[PDB]
């Protein structure tokens, strides 16, 4: 198994979600993006795997789920099998990330993208290991009821640059958002 990230996109003052669905309204080179990233191997006959808690997965719309090319998986401990559509069901973090370590999953998974909601981005955050996140910056104050964890700027360092993620400003809708990621190893 490859790299672990996270991926997630926030307001200026930390929203990732409101009522079940974004704060902002839809952002089409976001969600291309979003899907580009998550889903771009760099290990052929590999598949990355994304892990949601279940408010998340019930966010995507049906007709979005599965995440189309990678292996789907959600973290519950309510449900008592994967939700329609979806491959895997884990009760936790740590056991989605052992359940890549088995015969079955080891060698079919490139990457791990962890796509929200806020408990799971905080315990990957602070836990130890080398980790990314792909954070992407919605340039307003938007009203929200879920936040992105505190990034700790002692630990994860803004990289200059990324190959295949742009530096500069977008705009859609009137909204300004722009893309980074961040490193930690610890
Ligand atoms: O953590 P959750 O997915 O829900 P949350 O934080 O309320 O997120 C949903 C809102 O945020 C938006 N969003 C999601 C991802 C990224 C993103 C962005 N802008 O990039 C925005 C959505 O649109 C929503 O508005 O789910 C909570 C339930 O999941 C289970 N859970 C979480 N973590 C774990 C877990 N189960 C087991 N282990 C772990 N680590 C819980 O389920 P339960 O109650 O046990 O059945 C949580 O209720
Ligand atoms: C495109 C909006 N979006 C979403 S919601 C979504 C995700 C996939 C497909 C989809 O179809 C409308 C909606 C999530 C979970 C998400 C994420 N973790 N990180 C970033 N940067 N953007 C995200």
């Amino acid at each position: 198994v490859g790299s672990l990230n996270c991926i997630v996109a926030v307001s200026q003052n930390m929203g990732i979600g409101k009522n079940g669905d974004l704060p902002w309204p839809p952002l089409r080179n976001e969600f291309r993006y979003f899907q580009r990233m998550t889903t771009t191997s760099s290990v052929e006959g590999k598949q990355n795997l994304v892990i949601m808690g279940k408010k998340t997965w019930f966010s995507i719309p049906e007709k979005n789920r599965p995440l189309k090319g990678r292996i789907n998986l959600v973290l519950s401990r309510e449900l008592k099998e994967p939700p329609q559509g979806a491959h895997f069901l884990s009760r936790s973090l740590d056991d989605a990330l052992k359940l890549t370590e088995q015969p079955e999953l080891a060698n079919k998974v490139d990457m791990v993208w962890i796509v929200g909601g806020s408990s799971v981005y905080k315990e990957a955050m602070n836990h130890p290991g080398h980790l990314k996140l792909f954070v992407t910056r919605i340039m307003q104050d938007f009203e929200s009821d879920t936040f992105f964890p505190e990034i700790d700027l002692e630990k994860y360092k803004l990289l200059p640059e990324y190959p295949g993620v742009l530096s500069d400003v977008q705009e859609e809708k009137g909204i300004k958002y722009k893309f980074e990621v961040y490193e930690k190893n610890d």
